[PDB]
């Protein structure tokens, strides 16, 4: 038998719209991220997807087809079982340009990613460009590049689009990045894809002795109807722990909080708990570390978690020392285009007054700049940050044309 462990890596699935992130993580794991009814209708991703699979090798049989997701080799011509290898899990990012947003809270929680191209649409598109962009701004350097949907393009135009890729690569960060060619859709190339997955996205050394954050991405009330009393619970968070672990009956609070009044001034107070569960998937353990997306049940009404109440939020033990804050200050720097547009056009300076959209962490806030230098500025928040450690990164977005688009980055200065 295999063990059960939690997922020990995240994968990020990024890429322009409809370019095939989903049909790919559900012809890996067999599972449909999008859980929504406006994704359903819609026909696209819109919060973060997620999926977890066991991962193992059939020591018998010749790769890539000794890569399995299941603990059989019979598809390879062996009685043998594989031998487990991980676990891992995928966070599915929105490619629509106007949730990029949704995709840096995602990139905040990647050890690596595959950027998803399609074969069928020219090259590159702008959140194929914005995507990339992101991900080499975020140091998530740990990258596949898949060529999707071969299936319905001839094989001398996917090899021309192949050497655009590597020509898109040459010079960059990227350079030396694998391109695999799969269909998702038909299930094509996928052993080779876990073979990449395994050979060039390794689990990241993790420290858990650190003190524990959780970036929360998801809240949920988990009560379903028809359920017996006995059987209901408090609210769930969900989302990734970065550094140290948790553990099932520790104290915790969720910063910044809950918005309340305070001396007739708006003020975020710090909501305690205790950890009554912990869950990856549909198991539970009773300790969560670093790769996957825990779910940590609480004793707190339903009504505080319930829809992504607390999306944005971090979790670290009840009494560490966490800086909320209402005002920022980021040492930053500035793309020379806006990527993400159809047509790249310059970016300008920062002004005073200006209203930017901020990601830290799994969080975006907007916020006015009161003050614009060289490489600072200062900026008032319309919601505090909760800001873990010094030097945390953050991604800065201005509304151009309608659209947030991504403009920059810097650090947080604590
Ligand atoms: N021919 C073909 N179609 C594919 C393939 N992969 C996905 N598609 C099709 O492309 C469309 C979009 O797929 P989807 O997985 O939702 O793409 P996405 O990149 O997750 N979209 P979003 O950016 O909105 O999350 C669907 O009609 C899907 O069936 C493939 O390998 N071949
Ligand atoms: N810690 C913890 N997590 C739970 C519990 N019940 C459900 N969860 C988690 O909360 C999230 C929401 O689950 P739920 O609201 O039941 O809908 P769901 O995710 O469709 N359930 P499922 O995936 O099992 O069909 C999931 O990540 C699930 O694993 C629980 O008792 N404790
Ligand atoms: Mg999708």
């Amino acid at each position: 038998a295999w063990p059960k462990v939690q997922p020990e890596v995240n994968i990020g699935v990024v890429g322009h719209v409809d370019h095939g992130k989903t049909t790919l993580v559900q012809a890996i794991t067999g599972i449909w991220t999008s859980k929504h009814s406006e994704e359903l209708k819609r026909g696209m991703t819109i919060k973060l997807g997620y999926a977890e699979t066991n991962i193992g090798v059939c020591e018998s049989c010749k790769k890539p087809e000794a890569y399995v997701t299941e603990p059989s080799c019979k598809s390879c011509g062996s009685d043998d079982e594989p031998k487990f290898l991980r676990r891992i899990s995928f966070i599915d990012a929105p490619g629509h340009e106007v949730l990029m947003a949704t995709m840096l809270s995602g990139a905040a929680l990647m050890d690596g990613a595959i950027l998803v191209v399609a074969a069928n649409e020219p090259f590159p598109q702008p959140q194929t460009r914005e995507h990339f962009v992101a991900l080499g701004i975020i140091g998530v350097k740990n990258l596949i590049i898949v060529q999707n949907k071969v299936d319905v393009v001839s094989k001398e135009e996917a090899l021309s689009q192949y050497r655009q890729i590597k020509q898109f690569t040459k010079g960059t960060w990227a350079e030396n990045v694998p391109i695999i060619p799969v269909s998702a859709l038909h299930k094509i190339n996928i052993d080779s894809l876990i073979e990449g997955i395994e050979e060039y996205i390794k689990t990241p050394y993790r420290d858990l002795s650190q003190k524990p954050v959780m970036l929360v991405i998801r809240s949920f009330d988990v009560n379903k109807p028809g359920t017996q009393f006995n059987e209901l619970k408090g609210g769930v968070i969900g989302g990734s722990i970065i550094q140290g672990l948790f553990k099932v009956d520790q104290e915790i609070k969720v910063l910044p909080g809950l918005r309340v009044e305070k001396q007739g001034k708006v003020s975020y107070e710090p909501i305690f708990t205790k950890i009554s569960s912990i869950r990856f998937g549909d198991e539970e353990f009773k300790e969560a570390k670093p790769g996957g997306l825990v779910a940590i049940g609480t004793y707190l009404d339903p009504s505080l978690t319930k829809a992504d109440n607390l999306l944005g939020s971090i979790i670290t033990l009840a009494d560490a020392e966490v800086p909320v804050l209402w005002n920022i200050r980021i040492k930053y720097n500035l793309l020379e285009r806006v990527v993400g547009a159809k047509e790249m056009l310059k970016v300008d300076p920062i002004r005073a007054k200006e209203t930017l959209m901020l990601s830290v962490g799994s969080s975006t806030t907007l916020g006015i700049v009161t003050s614009v230098k060289k490489d600072e500025i200062e900026v008032e928040l319309r919601r505090p940050v909760a800001v873990w450690s010094n030097n945390i990164r953050t991604v800065i977005s201005r509304q151009i044309a309608g659209r947030w688009r991504m403009i920059g980055w810097g650090l947080v200065e604590i």
